[PDB]
């Protein structure tokens, strides 16, 4: 009609307000608005956006001339607002709808946006955004400022009335690198046949060797050599137990792909009926707990249905553990019905030193475990050791120790702020990545609660956000104070307020901003003494000089803390005249620094790494590591002797003669019936 279609654009009035910018369909609104209409619409549009979309909306309903709601459905085709033309020309608004609670949800977490780059989004984003919003953002983001520009597209954003863009946004912010953002949104080598040989000669191995030599490929060589070499009647079945739920499943894909084109059956059973499973499939990839408990349930209680149990990460068969319980249960049925035993496999990384201070105390705990498995040897590379340490270099981790700050008071004056920002916080142990990670906990449950009244929750969320946002900034400072030097935590706070300033600059923004200020003058101050110098740095700095002289063509990779930690020792590198001849990559170059996570390289240097490290490097030789902790180099000092006592162990208990060892391990298992007992 003509007056239903005046009666149907105003009751869904909100809808087409919230999202159309009037100032580009009136082009193609010439005929039917006159020239004073189309001119003090765009007076309006300089006060609000949807301020002019009520004044369009308003002298268009009062309009009778020929059809001009078709030649509005063309024009706003023509700005190009395709889902307006699709909801307001079959009359259903229900995916405009939908988009109004991600954009609730984005104007909750702008305050994590701001120091996104509007330009490198774009691409991404474009079809969600009109013609002439694109290229304004653009204009901002270089002429003016590059917050005021991230702004500006989050308005549109908002206005945006295309049903996929929240989506377009999820791989726009993954795709450019803002992971925080984003993620707030929503035939065998020779080694390993000598690794296989005891088990594929039927014996209950247990293959000790280190982690990425390919343990989980040696047990399905040992598979492929078990259902060969199965004689007679018996079918052969297959039960590999894995600990955890990820481990798992990984395997049960591994197990699926090599195994299911040959002809088997390979099904895995998980936390996620036993009988069928286990008798319909050739190999079984298991949680241990599904079986401990569909054996005491009743479901099962015959182990002699399995030919092989493969044991994963099976150094945990102690105790209460299920491998243990799985494992105790064997042992009933090797002596009480003197029936038909699988072969057991054991895989491990390390089978551990337990509280052994001996060798001789080690001997007995790996023996131990190698009762509770019934092993009847130990399996780890000893002919090709060449060929497996080619395979995989494992570095020699030259550990340093190195002198830190003393006094930090830079660190002590921002230290407060936090405290002071924490408790206005509460109104509505810093330093670390365990603050970290609180608050991407504490982000993650903003962007949830969802609570009631929604305006006040519009409020307390975005206030949230901002806090955590500013908490975590200073969180990153302290860092950058106290691994790298004061003047580049200095700048790296100056920076961001400068930002912040240039961005949205809520109320609170200016109190934060302001509270930080009255104390900027004495930060200031801090950096410009010959006092805000950094040992810790200065002997990173000592290190590299030394690495650079006993090999001068040497590829240094060097990890920092933080991100920010990165780019501040770039500067410091750069600065430095002791590296006065390198200049500093980041992630031509022969000092690439990169952050704790494929470049060529030569030198890894950890610049404060909290944990074990052979495993970090993973993601040639040589690997240094530099501490302030004593902790970690007694520590990592402790781990050396022990692996290395358990090396000596394992070759020593290998030398013995079946006899011997045979005879041992049933010893400790007698022992322990003794103990049962009693």
């Amino acid at each position: 009609g003509t007056a239903d279609e005046k009666r149907s654009l105003q009751c869904y009035r909100r809808y087409i307000e919230r999202s159309l910018n009037p100032v580009y369909v009136l082009g193609n609104m010439t005929d039917w608005l006159p020239d004073e209409l189309r001119e003090r619409i765009r007076k309006e549009e300089e006060r609000g956006v949807s301020g002019a979309a009520a004044l369009f909306l308003d002298a268009v309903l009062q309009l009778e001339a020929r059809g001009w709601f078709r030649g509005m459905l063309d024009a706003m085709l023509a700005a190009g607002y395709t889902g307006l033309a699709e909801a307001i020309e079959n009359w259903d608004f229900s995916k405009l709808e939908k988009l109004e609670l991600h954009r609730q949800l984005l104007k909750r977490i702008e305050a994590t946006m701001l120091e996104v780059d509007p330009v490198a989004l774009i691409p991404y984003i474009s079809t969600c955004l009109i013609d002439r919003e694109c290229e304004e953002i653009q204009q901002i983001s270089e002429n003016r400022s590059k917050a005021a520009g991230i702004t500006k597209l989050i308005e549109c954003l908002c206005r945006s009335d295309k049903e996929h863009w929240p989506k377009s946004l999820q791989l726009a912010l993954d795709t450019t690198g803002y992971y925080r953002a984003s993620e707030l949104w929503d035939k065998a080598r020779s080694y390993q046949i000598e690794l296989a040989q005891p088990a594929i000669n039927g014996k209950n191995a247990l293959i000790c060797a280190p982690t990425g030599s390919g343990k989980t490929f040696v047990s399905i060589l040992i598979c492929e050599h078990h259902f060969q070499n199965m004689p007679a009647g018996r079918k052969a079945k297959v039960v590999f137990l894995a600990t955890k739920v990820p481990v798992y499943e990984q395997q049960k894909n591994v197990f699926k792909h090599h195994f299911e084109r040959q002809g088997y059956s390979v099904q895995g059973i998980s936390g996620e009926s036993v009988e069928k499973v286990i008798e319909d499939s050739d190999i079984i990839v298991v949680t241990p707990q599904i079986l401990v408990n569909s054996f005491e349930d009743g479901t099962l209680t015959s182990l002699s249905i399995f030919t092989l149990m493969i044991f994963d990460e099976c150094h945990n068969t102690t105790g209460n553990h299920p491998y243990n319980v799985l494992m105790t249960r064997y042992l009933e049925q090797k002596f009480n019905s003197a029936s038909q035993l699988p072969q057991i496999l054991g895989l491990t990384a390390s089978v551990g030193v337990g509280n052994a201070k001996n060798i001789e105390e080690t001997i007995e705990h790996i023996c131990s475990l190698c009762s509770y498995l019934d092993i009847q040897a130990i399996s780890t590379v000893r002919e090709n050791i060449q060929e497996l340490q080619r395979f995989m270099n494992k570095p020699e981790i030259d550990v340093r120790l190195v002198k830190r700050r003393i006094h930090n008071p830079f660190a002590a004056i921002i230290s407060n702020l936090m405290s002071e920002t924490e408790a206005l916080m509460r109104t509505i142990d810093f330093g670390t990545q365990n603050y970290e990670h609180w608050i991407v906990v504490t982000q993650r449950k903003c962007r949830l609660l969802q609570l009631e009244d929604k305006e006040e929750e519009s409020r307390i969320c975005r206030a949230l956000f901002i806090c955590t946002e500013h908490l975590r900034k200073y969180n990153d400072a302290l860092i950058i104070s106290e691994d790298a030097r004061i003047i580049d935590a200095l700048s790296y706070l100056t920076e961001f307020f400068t930002n912040v300033k240039n961005g949205p600059y809520t109320e609170l923004e200016q109190h934060l901003t302001a509270k930080f200020q009255e104390k900027e003058p004495e930060l200031i101050a801090l950096s410009k003494d010959e006092t805000n110098e950094n040992p810790k740095l200065e002997e990173l700095v000592c290190i590299l000089d030394d690495a650079y002289r006993y090999n001068p063509q040497t590829r240094t990779l060097l990890f920092a803390k933080t991100r920010a930690l990165v780019s501040a020792l770039k500067k410091c590198m750069e600065e430095n005249p002791i590296l006065n001849y390198i200049k500093p990559g980041v992630l031509d170059n022969r000092l690439l620094i990169a952050t704790s996570v494929i470049v060529q390289c030569n030198l890894v240097v950890l610049y404060e790494y909290s944990g074990n490290v052979t495993k970090m490097i993973q993601v040639g030789s040589k690997c240094i590591l530099v501490t302030s902790k004593t902790e970690v180099v007694e520590n990592e000092k402790c781990n050396r002797y022990k692996e290395e006592m358990m090396n000596k162990a394992v070759e020593k208990i290998q030398k013995w003669d079946e006899e011997t060892f045979a005879k041992k391990i049933h010893n400790l298992q007698m022992k322990e019936r003794v103990l049962r007992d009693s």
